[PDB]
């Protein structure tokens, strides 16, 4: 049948106000979904959000609401984000659904039953805001009194870390350390890119692989461990789980996980990739399930100096498809980025306004005047220029699936802004206002206008990842009907459009 493709986005904390940084991540996973779909895949795409811990249910004790009420006001707004960037997610899973729920709590009872979870004592640091444990020695601007440090903040957010000392489950992930490693040694693409692996068994397994303290009996919000009700599930092993969970893993019907399991890519910020990289492989190991292929995990959008953009005043001011493009075009692989105003509006305005949006209007003002909107069909590469430039269109879509299959979004768009900036270089080369002025040179005419027209369906159908607006519109303008030649199969042989087309007589603004 359809090969299957699952790729998923973190699920995040309704916390108060989601930045450019989580909208990347969800923008990032909808191009890789976009992209698998229009090549014939079966894609599931999953999203979802962090319901559970302390930390929300602090934010919901500060703002004088309950739980659920906080949550279903802040997953109302994150929701609306999402729709409003377009993102094609097939499922949204929430974690204070009791589908998710009881896979927690058989996934916890199974461990305890196995002997992999035990019951002791967690004694040290912990961030709430952070959700994370930490050691004497991770905390910054650590406290010392007589030799002994009681107190710091985390090394991640900065918050001041708090003294836990209550009973806790621990999760036996110290006897996994060595077929960890050899899982590293198996699979050394496991991490993309690369380059993060080793500062990530150097910081976190060399030292040692602690047992992890997966329970908390303190606090009331989470999931409880049905034995022991007393006890609520840590926030990070009932997150974690959400993949799985939203298959229906340990369900009377698992047709959904047997499909889609193993995940193809996990996709995530560099500072939750311990997790999804340690933690989560040796929690699949003693359920014995196979692990994900590959863990992507991009960098971060700075703000000239360090980390307030808004997405949804981003897509106000300037629209969707320049919110969307300059998030992909501007964090490459491996690398962070920086945001600045001025940034954006040159990558609004000269990118897609001019380069691709006046390339376009450019086009059909010349087939207006030249043919009266009656676009000439395609006879072959008629002009001096047009073979080593539809070799160029192919090799187009050849350097940026290289480019889209190995996460590099702002190469690929790079590549293909290359081959718009040559389709706008070739109305100057060919001057097409100097064959209209000969009677003789329709023939020729009429090739430079397929040609520019043909240049711009590739780069339209190129960019349908990437923008949800644009090619629609461009495919209108043009008057391009058929829905196969909005498909990457069209871009096969170059001069689809064997028969004349009448294009629109009144070209309006692609961009806004
Ligand atoms: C299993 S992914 C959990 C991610 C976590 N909610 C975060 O915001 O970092």
């Amino acid at each position: 049948a359809k090969e299957t493709f699952y790729i998923t986005t973190p699920i995040y904390y309704p916390s108060g106000n989601l930045h450019i940084g989580h909208a990347y991540s969800t923008v990032a996973g909808d191009v890789i979904a976009r992209y698998k779909r229009m090549q014939g895949y079966d894609v599931r795409y999953l999203t979802g959000t962090d319901e559970h811990g302390q930390k929300i249910q602090e934010k919901a004790q500060k703002a004088g609401k309950t739980e659920i009420e906080y949550l279903d006001e802040m997953i109302a707004g994150i929701k609306q984000l999402w729709a409003k960037l377009e993102i094609s997610n097939d499922d949204f899973i929430r974690t204070t659904e009791e589908r998710h729920k009881h896979v927690v709590e058989q996934v916890f009872e199974r461990l305890l039953k196995q002997g992999d979870i035990y019951l002791g004592e967690y004694e040290g640091w912990y961030s709430v805001p952070d959700e994370t444990y930490y050691t004497e020695s991770q905390l910054v601007d650590p406290q010392y009194e007589n030799g002994k440090i009681i107190g710091g903040k985390s090394p991640d957010s900065g918050h001041e870390v708090e003294l836990v000392k209550e009973e806790s489950y621990f999760f036996n992930i110290s006897k996994y350390t060595d077929r960890l490693l050899e899982f590293y040694d198996q699979n050394p693409d496991f991490i993309q890119p690369p380059s993060r692996k080793n500062e990530m068994i150097n910081n976190f397994i060399k030292p040692g692989l602690a047992d992890l303290a997966v329970s908390r009996t303190s606090f009331n919000w989470g999931v409880h461990v049905p034995s022991n009700p007393k006890h609520v599930v840590y926030v990070w092993i009932d997150a974690l789980v959400n993949y799985i969970s939203a298959l229906g893993y340990l369900s009377d019907d698992e047709s959904l996980f047997n499909k889609y399991w193993p995940a193809d890519i996990h996709l995530m910020a560099k500072e939750i990739v311990r997790f999804h990289s340690i933690i989560w492989p040796i929690l699949l190991m003693a359920l014995d399930l196979p692990l994900p292929k590959k863990v992507f995990a991009h960098g971060w959008i700075l703000m000239k100096d360090g980390k307030v953009v808004d997405p949804n005043i981003l897509i106000d001011r300037y629209g969707l498809d320049a919110t969307r493009y300059y998030l992909m075009r501007e964090l490459p692989f491996g690398s962070d980025g920086v945001f600045t105003p001025e940034a954006f509006v040159e990558r609004t305005n000269f990118d897609l306004a001019n380069d691709l949006g006046n390339l376009v209007n450019r086009t059909i003002s010349m087939v207006n005047k030249y043919f009266d909107g009656e676009l000439p069909a395609y006879q072959g590469p008629l002009h001096e220029l047009d073979e080593e430039m539809e070799a160029m269109a192919l090799e187009t879509v050849k350097s940026y699936t290289e480019s889209m299959e190995s996460l590099q979004f702002s190469v690929a768009l790079s590549t293909v802004w290359k081959f718009i900036s040559r389709t706008n270089k070739y109305i100057d080369e060919t001057t097409p206002w100097v064959l209209a002025k000969d009677d003789s040179q329709k023939d020729m005419l009429g090739n430079v206008m397929a040609h520019l027209v043909e240049n711009i369906r590739y780069a339209a159908v190129l960019l349908r990842p990437f923008l949800t607006h644009a090619p629609k519109e461009i495919f209108e303008q043009l008057n391009i009907n058929n829905p196969q030649f909005m498909e990457f199969s069209s871009l096969e042989q170059y001069g689809v459009l064997n028969e004349s087309i009448m294009v629109t007589g009144q070209p309006k603004p692609i961009f806004p």
